[PDB]
């Protein structure tokens, strides 16, 4: 409702675009251009997305859509938080908390499987964020995948990027069977979450031998659901949870309310996992 303000933590600072120094771009254009910037008044370093008024019409619709969800989700601790906005005659700047890395780049830096104790805390955060979006807003994400799961140096794990979210098409590799072949898609992000967990738990994407998008959709419908390997020491609860996410018939796929009662969730809802120190170790490679 208000622009021209930054609220780092619990402190409000009147701010304009010229009060921030550009520390370079964070390379990708998933939604729009994202800059890493420094608040010269306090020294904090933040992420700012620049939306030009002359930019692509389709791209700007998604950037505003994503901002609409983020502003409404201010009270969800598993969703990324907007720090403020600046509106000029030619651009809109969206300030946001600076996270460390996404789960995709973490897998690339690790060059191998990601431990179960990290994926447990990630599962709890992603399930509760989706559950929050359905219940408090009737919004489904429609694009759950490791590149939209962010982690930071303090160990926080948060969902981001709601540019194609719906209020009741994503990447073909993570699309649920019913999204590919509709009979609805209320339980479709659950399938994407299970595909993402199998990928991070093994370091290998389950459909990695496909050369076109359509071939991936064919293997999703024709093959059995990709299982969690049984000789990597994974606990019975981790295997049981992924099997439930990856039910092929969406009618039999469990609900968010039922998934939040799984023994895999109850375990990591209360366990003390030092994901902050495990993060600093991965970031200190290569
Ligand atoms: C694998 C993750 C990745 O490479 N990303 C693409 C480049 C930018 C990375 N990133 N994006 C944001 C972000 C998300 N949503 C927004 N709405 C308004 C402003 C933003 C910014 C990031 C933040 N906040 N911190 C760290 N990295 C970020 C994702």
């Amino acid at each position: 409702k208000q622009t021209g303000y930054l609220t780092i933590g619990g402190q409000r600072y009147q701010a304009e675009i010229n009060d921030l120094e550009n520390l370079g771009e964070m390379g990708s254009g998933t939604c729009g251009q994202v800059w890493k910037m420094r608040f010269r008044k306090t020294g904090h370093v933040i992420a700012v997305k620049q939306m030009r008024r002359s930019g692509n019409k389709e791209e700007n619709k998604r950037i505003l859509m994503d901002l609409d969800v983020v502003l409404k989700s201010h009270d969800c601790p598993y969703i990324v938080q907007c720090f403020g906005t600046f509106i000029t005659n030619t651009d809109v700047f969206i300030a946001m908390e600076l996270m460390g890395t996404c789960a995709e780049k973490l897998k690339k830096r690790m060059q191998g499987p990601i431990p179960e104790r990290i994926l447990g805390k990630m599962t709890v955060a992603i399930v509760k964020a989706l559950y929050y979006l359905k219940e408090k807003h009737g919004v489904i994400h429609r694009d759950v995948k490791p590149s939209n799961i962010l982690l930071d140096e303090r160990g926080q794990i948060k969902l981001c990027d709601f540019g194609i979210s719906g209020r009741l098409a994503g990447c073909a590799a993570y699309m649920a069977p019913e999204r590919i072949d509709p009979p609805y898609d209320i339980r479709a992000d659950v399938w994407s979450l299970g595909i993402s967990l199998v990928e991070l738990a093994t370091g290998q994407f389950p459909y990695k031998n496909c050369k076109t998008d359509f071939e991936v959709l064919t293997k999703v419908l024709q093959e059995e659901p990709p299982l969690l390997p049984g000789h990597m020491g994974f606990s019975g609860d981790f295997q049981s949870f992924v099997k439930d996410c990856l039910t092929k018939d969406h009618r039999k796929r469990p609900k968010y309310n039922k998934l939040l009662e799984h023994s895999f969730i109850k375990r990591y809802e209360t366990l003390e996992v030092d994901v902050a120190s495990w993060f600093k170790d991965v970031m200190a490679k290569t």
